[PDB]
C-alpha cells in the first residue's frame, strides 16, 4: 500500500544503503530519506576504498547457489558495462586468481572453474607471473603459486568514487541525506505495536517511515536481532605511495590476486599508491554482553595489527620484493558480515511488517553497487522471483548451532578466523580523513 511519495527512510548511506537509494529514485519513489553518522563516502563504508575486485568468482559448488549468484553476478557487471553511471569507474584489466596448497588449488577451482572458460590462461612457473607487467614490477619468485590468468572481463572499479557518484544522483533526483554526527546516527529503531515504524537518531529526532531498509552492513546487528545470521567480521589494507618517477611502469597491470597471501591493484591516480590485502579467515571482536552472549561489534581504526603488516610484507616478496620494506602510506581495517554460507540476506522481516533488510553482503558484495538495489527494492515490493528469494531469504534455520569461528572458504595467515582482543600492537601510520 505504498505510494511513490511514501516516506521511505534507509539506515545507512554505504554500498547497499546507496544503491538501494539510487534505485528507489530511478523507480520514481520521490520521499526517500537516508542516515549515516558518517558524510558521503563513509570512513566506516567497506565501500569506501580507491579500489576492488570486479569477476564474476563463484563461493559455492551448489549447482542451485551457482546459479541464483550467477544471475546477481550478471546484472551487476551489466551496470559496470552498460549504465553511464558506473561505466566511468570500472577498469577492465584482467585478474590474476591464484592459490599455493592443494586445500587453497581445491577452493580456487570453486572460485574460477576453469573447465567452464577455455580463455583463461593456466600459470605454473614463476616467469609466467612476472610476465603479467613490464620487467621491473613483478621481480618476485612467486614460489609455489599456480593459478589462472583473466586477460579480460574482469578488473577493478575505482569504489569509492562509484558509491559518491551514486549517492549524488540519489540525492540530484530527490533522496535526502542526513549525514554525520549526531544528526544521521541512528539509536534505535521504533518499535511500535510488533513492527518498525522508522528510526531515531543521536541527536533525538524521531524518523517515521512506512518503510525502513536496514543497510547498515557490519552494524545492522546493533539494531535487530538476527538470530545469529550475521557475524560482524574486518580484513586489513594498506597503500604504498610511488614516487612520480616510478608510477607510470605500474599502470594498467592486471589485479594481481592469490586466495591464500592477498592481492593488489594499479596504482591510484590521485596519490599514486597502491592497494595491497593480506588474505586471511578474517578478525571478529567478540564481547560477551551481561547476558554471557557472544556478539562481533564493529570500531574505526585507521591502522592495521602489526602481525598484518609482516603478512602485507611477506606477499610483497613474494611478487615486488623491491617495495617489501616502504612505509605504508594509509593503512586501516573494513569492516563485512558473513551469514553462515556467505548467501546474502535481502528479504522482508518476517514479523516486522514495515522493514525491509538488505545485508549480509559477506565480504564479497561491493561489486554489486550498480544492481543490488533493485534486488532489495523489489523485496519491499514483493517482486522477488522464488529461485532467487529460496537463497536470500530470511534464515535463523541456517544459522542455528552456529560456529563463529567457521573460516568460510576463506585462507591465509594462520588460517584461523582471528579476534581483536588477541591484537597487542598496531601500525603508526598517519591519519587520513577518507570521508573527506
Ligand atoms: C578490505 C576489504 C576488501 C574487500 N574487497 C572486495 C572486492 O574486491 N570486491 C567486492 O565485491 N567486495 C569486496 N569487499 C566487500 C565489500 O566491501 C562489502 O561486502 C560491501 O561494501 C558491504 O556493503 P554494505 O552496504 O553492506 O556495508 P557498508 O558499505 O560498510 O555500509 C554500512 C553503512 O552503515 C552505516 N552505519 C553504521 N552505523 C550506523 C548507524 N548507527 N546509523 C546509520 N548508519 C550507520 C555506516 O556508516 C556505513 O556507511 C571488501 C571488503 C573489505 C573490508
Ligand atoms: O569479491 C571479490 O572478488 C574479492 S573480495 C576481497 C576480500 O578482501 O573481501 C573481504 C573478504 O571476503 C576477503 O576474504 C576477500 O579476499
Amino acid at each position: 500500500a505504498v505510494t511513490k511519495s511514501s516516506s521511505l527512510l534507509i539506515v545507512g548511506a554505504g554500498t547497499w544503503g546507496t544503491s538501494t537509494a539510487l534505485h528507489l529514485a530511478r523507480r520514481g519513489y520521490t520521499n526517500v530519506t537516508v542516515l549515516d553518522p558518517y558524510p558521503v563516502p563513509s570512513a566506516i563504508s567497506a565501500g569506501n576504498d580507491v579500489n576492488k575486485v570486479i569477476s564474476s568468482g563463484q563461493y559455492s559448488n551448489n549447482k542451485d547457489e551457482i546459479e541464483v549468484n550467477e544471475i546477481l553476478a550478471e546484472e551487476a557487471f551489466n551496470g559496470w558495462k552498460n549504465d553511464p553511471l558506473f561505466k566511468p569507474y570500472y577498469h577492465d584489466t584482467g585478474l590474476l586468481m591464484s592459490a599455493c596448497s592443494q586445500e587453497g588449488l581445491d577452493r580456487l577451482g570453486v572460485r574460477v572453474r576453469p573447465g567452464e572458460d577455455p580463455n583463461l590462461v593456466e600459470l605454473t612457473r614463476p616467469e609466467q607471473f612476472r610476465k603479467l607487467a613490464p620487467e621491473g614490477v613483478l621481480q618476485g619468485d612467486f614460489p609455489g603459486w599456480k593459478g589462472y590468468f583473466a586477460r579480460s572481463g574482469a578488473g577493478w572499479a575505482h569504489a569509492r568514487n562509484a558509491l559518491v557518484a551514486a549517492a549524488r544522483e540519489a540525492q540530484r533526483m530527490g533522496v535526502k541525506f542526513v549525514t554525520g554526527t549526531p544528526q544521521g546516527r541512528v539509536v534505535t529503531l521504533i518499535f511500535e505495536n510488533n513492527d518498525v515504524k522508522g528510526a531515531v537518531t543521536a541527536d533525538g529526532k524521531i524518523w517515521r517511515a512506512e518503510r525502513t531498509f536496514l543497510c547498515a552492513g557490519a552494524s545492522a546487528g546493533q539494531f535487530l536481532d538476527f538470530k545469529n545470521q550475521l557475524r560482524p567480521t574486518a580484513w586489513t589494507l594498506v597503500h604504498i605511495a610511488l614516487k612520480p618517477e616510478e608510477r607510470a611502469l605500474y599502470k594498467n597491470i592486471p589485479v594481481i590476486f592469490n586466495i591464500e597471501r592477498g592481492f593488489f591493484f594499479e596504482p591510484d591516480e590521485e596519490r599514486g599508491e597502491i592497494k595491497i590485502c593480506d588474505e586471511h579467515p578474517g578478525y571478529t571482536n567478540m564481547v560477551q554482553s551481561a547476558d554471557g552472549t557472544m556478539m562481533s561489534i564493529p570500531f574505526e581504526k585507521t591502522q592495521i595489527p602489526k602481525e598484518a603488516e609482516t603478512r602485507v610484507r611477506a606477499l610483497l616478496k613474494e611478487t615486488m620484493p623491491q617495495l617489501a620494506d616502504r612505509p605504508f602510506s594509509f593503512a586501516r581495517i573494513c569492516w563485512c558480515a558473513d551469514t553462515a554460507n556467505r548467501e546474502f540476506l535481502i528479504d522482508r522481516h518476517p514479523q516486522y511488517h514495515s522493514l525491509v533488510l538488505g545485508c549480509g553482503a559477506s565480504g564479497r558484495g561491493f561489486k554489486y553497487l550498480p544492481s543490488i538495489g533493485n534486488l532489495i527494492v523489489d523485496a519491499m515490493e514483493g517482486k522477488v522471483p522464488q529461485k532467487i528469494h529460496e537463497l536470500i531469504k530470511w534464515n535463523p534455520d541456517i544459522a542455528a548451532n552456529r560456529n563463529w569461528r567457521d573460516t568460510l572458504g576463506r585462507f591465509g595467515g594462520p588460517n584461523r578466523v582471528m579476534d581483536f582482543h588477541d591484537v597487542k600492537e598496531w601500525t603508526n601510520v598517519q591519519y587520513r580523513d577518507i570521508s573527506k
